[PDB]
Order: structure tokens, then C-alpha cells, then sequence
RNA sequence: UUACUGCACAGGUGACGA
DNA sequence: TCGTCACCTGAGCAGTAAC
């Protein structure tokens, strides 16, 4: 029962003798600390100023003479660590600090990889794929009420192309386009210049440029992008390119695979555990065990969630571990209800792809056949519907036509829909060429604009999708299928609920952040999502149609008051009931919209009810990762030596990593794809400190159930669908903000139960 | 824009303080 | 205005689809 950490302990000692005076200006710190460098290490924290020697002389300092205890006040000692670690590696200089980021010395990996695969260039040295490490000092708490601080070890991979631009074009590479950043970034400088217009004297001319329209092919590179390198690459060695990149593949995972990630925290650890770490002068700390989480002793530490079931019907009874099983065994868990037997399906595709079309719609009403077991049966059977009709729109466009498809894709469908009568929903199908041209004239956004403002829900699709061979093609249309069901209004599953309290909401918030290019401010945009406990059952509620992020917390507020006034009425609670509301978002909320959120919904419940309210963050992008050394991985792909998930944690698995936090892991196994994807990264889940309610593992267990909740996909999403849910509507509704024509009259009408954001 | 995985780079940004 | 600790989102890339 134990669950291994990329983290070291660190013993510290009990107390370090400080000098204290109070600075409620913190406008002066930056001066002081510059004054007493090398002598001092100087931290502000709640308007004052400590400072701790860490060498003997001047200059002089004036102040009260206290003791910090680590125990009590680890946030000094964590601090002085971010410095000292970096004394500690004094060979390796810092591309970034706090936390301390350093780079591998010897390692490169693109050089090993070109070896691996035979190839060979006379530019590939100047491409630099060097492992990244960065050690963050965290505090965390083995058992309530001690807490520790811990190194963390982390690995990433600094992509960089230090080639001369000159050199890159001499070499035959086209780089007009191409971002590129300045080589040497001033302090507090923006990197980003632009795009490569073309290059003159010993000048790159830019456009969408961030600052100047020019810089010197000297002072610019590359950015050092998946783009860039691929753009790059292709051109220098193409199409074997790849087999470099499938290389580097295997060279990284030398790193961060399971038992190699874990071989080089232990490598990191007996290095930085060899002397004691120079504190001051005087003091000194040492790197400890590495950091577990078990039950032995004292600390209850891990626990793993049960398995997560998708239900298909009330009774519970119909029940399976996996979506595609269940919906294929039993059906829609709202099939005896759904009213929509014989949906109308508008198609809106270019008129010469009709061929590829009419087959993919084939092999989605009806099925592939037995032959492709993924999806025999086809939306029709599956769904348990009776028949789908549909109703052709042809667009005479090209893949060529750049600036007028939008247009005539809203011709047709408006020429259309004038005779054909009432549809119930719509497939777009669009050339990969079109996908992504700005909003004025792209067909995706402007198809859903008008067919969302008629009340008709869209299912899109790009070309290269409607011609995936039949292998790939049955999981697409598993999850096409199971998207466009919930566009019709369907509910293909719910998530187990152990029935405990007399209700329960959970509320999540999304952001999406839009511009039409880098060199324009992105403008944040919301959405908000609804999940409601039912019996055995977590069902969907509704949805924003606001996207508006000035006045966000009141939309929260509105949102969750609505809600409970109407759960109030539809289940008539006893006096004495508990109702519990969740938040959930990427973000966590600030002290004064928590205090205002629990104030409303507290008085808009009253007192013949007793409230909980949690407030949850989720974080994918954080310093801790889980290794499960008894997991041996499993076949990459039958019946293979190469295993992929070794050392993962389960599905499931939460640790404590203090009060308020946990970890959860979401990717089993089972759910890796590859034998050279890295070990996952858990996700770290965090309760506001005011929060009412404090059960953080089962708001950790809660989040991966809504993970499974998703409607997008099969396979479950990396996020919760109260926060995931809401940015697909956040970004959908800021896009459409700014479309002709655009209306959301018909978002809390015709489509109020439509899972349109899928 | 069937999706999942989330890499890499960029933009920066949030919360808490006084 | 600031210090301090922390990490979220967009673009484009590439491989795979929980027995
Ligand atoms: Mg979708
Ligand atoms: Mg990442």
C-alpha cells in the first residue's frame, strides 16, 4: 500500500535566528536586498522584512533578534532553499529560478537520436533538444498538523534551434511565416518579434510583429516550436524527418518512462544528498528519504477510489466499467424516454465530395458491419431510435476558395431550409483547408453561428475525418455518435453517485482566451456547466448562455441561486437536509467571491437547511508526480516485449499531500497509449481554506468521476465536464460574439436541453 | 473542426499579502 | 504601485482509440 514520490526530504534545522524590522512598503525590498547581497538573505512576507546572515561582515542591520521554528513557519527555510539549491549545483547554471531550472550538461538529444536513425545533416547540430531540470522545494504535510518541506524533481525538454537564419534559408528553407524571438532577452522583455516577412541586408523584415517591424538576423532565432522544428527538419532531410522525430521519441523516454524517470530522481537525490546543503555558513540542511505516501503508522496517506461506473439506466442495474461496452450492451441510458425517434439531419457538404460522403453516412446510420466490431450497428440501432433522415445540401465551394466558402456555405443552407421544413440537428463537413482560416470567413464558425441562432445543434467534420481508413474510422463514429445523440438532446450515460445527503451541486467554470493572432491581446471569455446528484446518478444541468468574464463571480452566484431554488422545489427538502455545492475550475477563487457565493446561497436556501460548500481547483501543471513501483505496465501492444504504463499509478489512486490537497491519477495503464509516453502526471486537486465542506478525497474521487461524464469521447477527457464543458461554451460564444448574424436567442430555447458545445 | 494523449514553445496570468 | 508563490491557455505537432 504505498505510492512513491519524485520528491526528497529535506531535514532542516528546528529554528535559524533572524533579524526582523517592518517595511509596509515593499517598494524597498528590491534595494535592500541588493545592499546586503552575499551577506544577507533577505524575505518580505505580511509587511515585514527578515532577514537571515548567511555570511559573516557588513553591512550592519537593524532589527528585532527572533527565532523561527521551521515547524511552525517553514516558509523562510523553503524560501533560503530556492537560493541554496542553486549554490549547491554551482557547475550548472540557471535558465530559470524559484524554482531552480537547470539544464543536462552532456545530453543532447537530437545529435543521439540522427545517430540512432542514420541520419545525418550539417545543420542538425545547431537543433538542441537538451533534458530540463528544475528542483521546487514544496511544503507538504506527512500527518495533520506537521509539516515538511521536500525537494521535487522534475524533467522537461529544452527544444531550441540556435541556427543562424541566414545559415536556415542558405540551406533552402522557406522561412516566411515563421515566428522568431529575440536571442537575448533583456530583463523583463518580451521574446516574441514576429513573423518572418522576408530578409534583406543583414535584416528580417516581420510582420504581426510584436514590437518593431525589423530586427537583425543576429539578434533573432527561431522559435523553438513543434512548428519550427518539423517545418525545419522536413525540409532538410524529409520525408524521413519523421524517422528522426520517432527517434527522439525514444530518446526522451530514456528520461521519462516510469522506471527512468524514477532512476534519475534517485540519480538527482544521492548528488544533492552527497554533502550537507550550505544554508549559512553555519547552517546547514540535508536531502532525506524520498517522499512516500502509505499507511504505515501514523499517516493515512493514499487511498484508491474505486472503480467509476457508467450507468444506463435508474435501477443501477445496468452498469459497465466502460463507456463504449455499456452503451453497446444497453442502449442510451434515456432511451425509454427520448422523444426523437426519427431526427431530420441536415448534411452540408462541397459538392464533390459527395461520394466520401454518402459512405460515411452509411457507416454511420447503419453501421460497418461485423467485420469492424467498434461499430457494427450504426447511430440508428445503437441509439434505439427507429430511422434518420437526411437532408442533402450540397455547396458548390472549393478546397481553393479562400475568402468566399463561408458565405456560400450560408447560402445553401439558408436556399435549404427555406423548403425543407423543420431539421432537428446538422453535419457539416469541411475541407481541411478551410478549418482554420480566421473567423471572418471560416465556415465552421459561421455554419454553427447560423444553424446554433435557427436552434439547430451541429455535429462538424473535416475532410481527412470522413476518409480515415475503417480501423480508425469505428472510434470515430463511436464518439461522433455519442456527441450527436447529445446534440438531439440524449443522455448516452451517467456516472455511479453513492446516494448520501438530500442534494448536491456541482458548478464549474471555464475560460477561454481569444485573439485573432499573437500580436493581439487575447480577451477572456466564460463558461459555466452544471451537474446535479440523482439517485445512483450524477446527471447534466444546464449551461451559460452569457460568456461575459467582467462580473464572472456574480454569474456564479446567479447561476448556483437559480439552481438550488429549483432543487429546493422539485425535491421539497425536509428541515434538517443537507444540501452540498461543489465549484470546480482550473483557478481558485478569491476570498471575498467565496465569502459573497456562500452569503447568497446560503440565505436563498435558509435556515430549515443545513449548507456545505467546497471550493475545488484542479491543476495539471504542477511539481508532484506519482510512481507505482509494483505496476509493471502492459503490453505497448499485444503480444510485444515493450510494455507502456510501467510504474503508473491506478485510475483512481489519491494521495495526500496535505490539508487541502491531493493528487489523482487519472491515466492508468490501461489509458496509455504508447510504451514511450512518459509517466503521467497526476492531477493535483485543491480545497479553498474556506470552504465549509473539507473532504478533499471525496472531491478528488468526485472530479475523476466527471471525468468519465464526457459526451466528446469514448475514452474519458483530462478534466472534469463541470470546468471542461465550460470552456468549449466559453470559446464557442466568445467566437460567435464577434460573427454577423449571431443570435443566442435560441440557446435557452430549442436547444435548452441540447448538448450543443460537444 | 470525431476525439484522446500532452509535448513543445509562446503569451503571460492568477491568488494571497502589506 | 510592490513582494511572493504559483501555474493556466493557445498554436501546431504527432501517435493512438480502456476487454
Ligand atoms: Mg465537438
Ligand atoms: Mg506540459
Amino acid at each position: 500500500r504505498q505510492l512513491v514520490s519524485n520528491g526528497f526530504e529535506v531535514n532542516l534545522p528546528d529554528q535559524v535566528e533572524v533579524i526582523v524590522r517592518d517595511l509596509p512598503d515593499p517598494s524597498k525590498v528590491k534595494e535592500e536586498r541588493t545592499r546586503l547581497m552575499g551577506y544577507w538573505f533577505v524575505h518580505w512576507f505580511d509587511g515585514k522584512l527578515f532577514h537571515l546572515r548567511i555570511k559573516a561582515g557588513g553591512p550592519n542591520v537593524d532589527g528585532e533578534h527572533r527565532a523561527i521554528r521551521t515547524a511552525e513557519h517553514p516558509w523562510l527555510l523553503r524560501a533560503r532553499l530556492d537560493d541554496a539549491l542553486e549554490e549547491a549545483l554551482p557547475k550548472y547554471a540557471a535558465v530559470k529560478k524559484r524554482p531552480f531550472t537547470f539544464l543536462a550538461q552532456k545530453d543532447e538529444l537530437i545529435d543521439a537520436a540522427a545517430t540512432a536513425a542514420g541520419l545525418s545533416h550539417r545543420l542538425l547540430n545547431s537543433f538542441k533538444v537538451i533534458p530540463r531540470f528544475a528542483l521546487s522545494p514544496k511544503i507538504y504535510e506527512p500527518v495533520d498538523g506537521t509539516t515538511r518541506v521536500g525537494v521535487f524533481v522534475t524533467i522537461g525538454m529544452r527544444y531550441d534551434i540556435e541556427a543562424s537564419l541566414r545559415d536556415l534559408l542558405e540551406a533552402g528553407i522557406d522561412l516566411r511565416g515563421m515566428y522568431v524571438v529575440r536571442r537575448k532577452r533583456q530583463p523583463g522583455e518580451r521574446g516574441l518579434l514576429g513573423r518572418v516577412r522576408a530578409i534583406s541586408d543583414d535584416m528580417v523584415q516581420l510582420f504581426e510583429e510584436t514590437d518593431l517591424a525589423s530586427v537583425n538576423v543576429n539578434d533573432a532565432k527561431l522559435e523553438g516550436s513543434k512548428e519550427n522544428f518539423t517545418r525545419c527538419l522536413s525540409a532538410l532531410l524529409g520525408h524521413n524527418y519523421k524517422k528522426l522525430l520517432n527517434a527522439l521519441d525514444d530518446q526522451e523516454a530514456g528520461y521519462r518512462t516510469g522506471p527512468r524517470f524514477d532512476d534519475a530522481v534517485r540519480r538527482m537525490g544521492e548528488f544533492l544528498a552527497k554533502k550537507p546543503i550550505r544554508l549559512a555558513d553555519n547552517i546547514n540542511a540535508q536531502v532525506g528519504d524520498r517522499i512516500v505516501f502509505s499507511n504505515e503508522g501514523q499517516a493515512r496517506n493514499v487511498r484508491l477510489a474505486p472503480k467509476v461506473e457508467y450507468v444506463f439506466d435508474r435501477t443501477g442495474a445496468k452498469s459497465a466499467e466502460y463507456a463504449w461496452r455499456g452503451l453497446s450492451q444497453f442502449g442510451p441510458f434515456d432511451r425509454p424516454s427520448f422523444a426523437n425517434r426519427s431526427p431530420r439531419i441536415l448534411v452540408v457538404y462541397p459538392s464533390s465530395t459527395q461520394g466520401k460522403v454518402e459512405n460515411f453516412l452509411s457507416a454511420f446510420r447503419d453501421g460497418m458491419g461485423s467485420n469492424y466490431s467498434g461499430f457494427s450497428k450504426g447511430f440508428v440501432d445503437l441509439m434505439g431510435l427507429t430511422k434518420v433522415e437526411f437532408v442533402m445540401c450540397p455547396v458548390e465551394v472549393s478546397s481553393a476558395d479562400r475568402n468566399g466558402a463561408h458565405t456560400k456555405y450560408n447560402s445553401a443552407i439558408e436556399d435549404k431550409l427555406a423548403g425543407a421544413g423543420e431539421v432537428h440537428a446538422g453535419i457539416v463537413v469541411l475541407f481541411e483547408d478551410h478549418a482554420r482560416l480566421p473567423d471572418d470567413r471560416n465556415p465552421y464558425i459561421h455554419t454553427k453561428s447560423l444553424l446554433l441562432t435557427l436552434g439547430v445543434p451541429t455535429q462538424q467534420v473535416r475532410m481527412p475525418t470522413v476518409l480515415l481508413e475503417p480501423k480508425s474510422l469505428q472510434y470515430t463514429l463511436q464518439n461522433f455518435s455519442i456527441a450527436t445523440y447529445a446534440k438531439l438532446n440524449g443522455t448516452p450515460w451517467t456516472v455511479n453517485h453513492d446516494k448520501a445527503i438530500n442534494d448536491e451541486l456541482v458548478v464549474g467554470m471555464g475560460l477561454a482566451e481569444l485573439s485573432g493572432s499573437r500580436t493581439e491581446k487575447r480577451q477572456r471569455f466564460v463558461g459555466i456547466t452544471t451537474v446535479f446528484a440523482g439517485d445512483g446518478s450524477y446527471l447534466l444541468g444546464n449551461v451559460s448562455k452569457e460568456c461575459e468574464y467582467e462580473g464572472y463571480s456574480d454569474a456564479i452566484r446567479e447561476s448556483m441561486t437559480g439552481i438550488l431554488r429549483e432543487l429546493k422545489k422539485r425535491n421539497n427538502w425536509r428541515p434538517g437536509d443537507t444540501v452540498r455545492v461543489v465549484f470546480h475550475a482550473h483557478r481558485p477563487l478569491k476570498r471575498v467571491d467565496v465569502a459573497s457565493i456562500v452569503f447568497e446561497c446560503t440565505r436563498e436556501i435558509g435556515s430549515d437547511q443545513n449548507i456545505q460548500m467546497a471550493f475545488v481547483t484542479v491543476s495539471h501543471d504542477h511539481p508532484f508526480v506519482l510512481i507505482d513501483r509494483s505496476e509493471r505496465g502492459l503490453e505497448a501492444y499485444k503480444g510485444s516485449t515493450a510494455r507502456k504504463g510501467v510504474f503508473a499509478p491506478p485510475r483512481g489512486a489519491i494521495s495526500r499531500v496535505g490539508r487541502l490537497t491531493r493528487l489523482l491519477a487519472v491515466n492508468s495503464p490501461q489509458l496509455i497509449k504508447r510504451a514511450n509516453t512518459p509517466l503521467p502526471t497526476p492531477l493535483l486537486v485543491s480545497l479553498h481554506p474556506d470552504s465549509t465542506f473539507k473532504d478533499v478525497d471525496y472531491l478528488a474521487e468526485q472530479a475523476l468521476k466527471f471525468t468519465s461524464l464526457s459526451w466528446r469521447s469514448t475514452l474519458p477527457a483530462a478534466t472534469p465536464v463541470t470546468i471542461f464543458y465550460s470552456e468549449r461554451i466559453a470559446e464557442l460564444l466568445g467566437r460567435l460574439k464577434s460573427i454577423p448574424n449571431w443570435s443566442s436567442a435560441n440557446l435557452n430555447i430549442k436547444l435548452k436541453w441540447s448538448r450543443w458545445f460537444l
